[PDB]
């Protein structure tokens, strides 16, 4: 495995989007995940739809909050998601309208990642790609973060209350990072990107609740 990954130059990330008045985190972190697996199986870096998953995914609950592995096990069952364009956000929760035509990838079940381990984090991002993780991001730092390797002693590993999106890792001046895509707007943080501390045990709790899709 390098010392260096990142996946935005390979060409595995889509554009940064906005959840808006909505806990759709959960949904954004899902897409995310299926977009990245998506470029490497048939070379297409399309845009999924996180709206599907909202309205669909009748396990979660939509803009009050919900599981990615719950979002996945759907895309499956359901045999598919769709593209943004026969499914486009509105940040408010509907009735279900999945739309066959639409279809733009499918997932086969998904893998869960050892809690707590960034050891197998680091493995998974390098060899799979994209992974989808949970943090905790209630500290008032991580909303008026700007550059850096961001670290906090009050982040709590045991309150993960967002969801996000890893896309590699390195290390900026003696300190290792993950790299993570947030879906808050490009107008925060680094051009809607965070670089949070890594080895640095379990920081905020982002390798507790980590998964993927297998395709
Ligand atoms: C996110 O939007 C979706 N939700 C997911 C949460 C944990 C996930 C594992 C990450 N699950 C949950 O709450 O479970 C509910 C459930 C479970 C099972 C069945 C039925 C229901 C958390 C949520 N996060 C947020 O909404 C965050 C919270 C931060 C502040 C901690 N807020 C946010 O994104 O604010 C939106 C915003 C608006 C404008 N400008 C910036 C940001």
């Amino acid at each position: 495995a390098p010392d260096s990954v990142d996946y935005r130059k390979k060409g595995y990330v889509t554009p940064v989007k906005n959840q808006g008045q909505c806990g759709s985190c959960w949904a954004f972190s899902s897409v995310g995940a299926l977009e990245g697996q998506l470029k490497k199986k048939t070379g297409k870096l399309l845009n999924l739809s996180p709206q599907n998953l909202v309205d669909c995914v009748s396990e979660n609950d939509g803009c009050g909050g919900g599981y990615m592995t719950n979002a996945f096990q759907y895309v499956q069952k359901n045999r598919g998601i769709d593209s943004e364009d026969a499914y486009p956000y509105v940040g408010q929760e509907e009735s279900c309208m999945y739309n066959p035509t639409g279809k733009a990838a499918k997932c086969r079940g998904y893998r869960e990642i050892p809690e707590g381990n960034e050891k197998a984090l680091k493995r998974a991002v390098a060899r799979v790609g994209p992974v989808s993780v949970a943090i905790d991001a209630s500290l008032t730092s991580f909303q008026f973060y700007s550059k850096g390797v961001y670290y906090d002693e009050s982040c709590n590993s045991d309150n993960l209350n967002h969801a996000v999106l890893a896309v590699g890792y390195g290390i900026q001046k003696g300190n290792k990072h993950w790299i993570i895509k947030n879906s808050w707007g490009e107008n925060w943080g680094n051009k809607g990107y965070i670089l949070m501390a890594r080895n640095k045990n379990n920081a905020c709790g982002i390798a507790n609740l980590a998964s993927f899709p297998k395709m």
